[PDB]
């Protein structure tokens, strides 16, 4: 992998260093924490807080009763209709990887190796500049495949 970064602090907000073009490969591994509510990645047009920078893909799961992974987009500082994935591998205590695929149409993410969800693109993914961590989650390293 390329330009890789080890251990950052959450919150984590970093300049992606290439374009997302179709076959662009970002892979994130961590681990959950045993009061972990929720997380996020944010694939970000920049890192503006005022207004908030667009959110071209959150993928958000969360961990209250059985979980689930939600995506969205936010755009203008207002969140798009929710995307909602039942079939959520990530746990409490455990580690994961997630790898983000970028195609033409759409975001494919698989995490621990399986196929776990499509996302749409709402915003053109060559906005995309940024990618933000946030929430109870361990990040031990991110990084991108280019293509
Ligand atoms: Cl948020
Ligand atoms: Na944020």
């Amino acid at each position: 992998l390329q330009n890789i970064i080890y251990n950052p602090v959450i919150p984590f907000v970093g300049t992606i260093p290439d374009q997302l073009d179709p076959g662009t490969l970002i892979v994130i591994r961590g681990h959950v924490p045993s009061d972990a509510d929720r997380f996020q990645v944010d694939l970000q047009n920049g890192s503006s807080v005022k207004p908030r920078a667009d959110v071209a893909f959150h993928f958000n799961p969360r961990f209250k009763r059985a979980g689930c992974i939600v995506c969205n987009t936010l755009i203008n500082e207002k969140w798009g209709r929710e995307e909602i994935t039942y079939d959520t591998p990530f746990k409490r205590e455990k580690s994961f990887e997630i790898v983000i695929m970028v195609l033409k149409d759409k975001f494919q993410v698989a995490v621990n190796g399986k196929h776990t969800l499509l996302y749409g693109h709402r915003i053109g993914p060559e906005k995309i500049d940024t990618l933000g961590i946030y929430g109870k989650v361990n990040i031990h390293s991110i990084g991108f495949s280019f293509s």
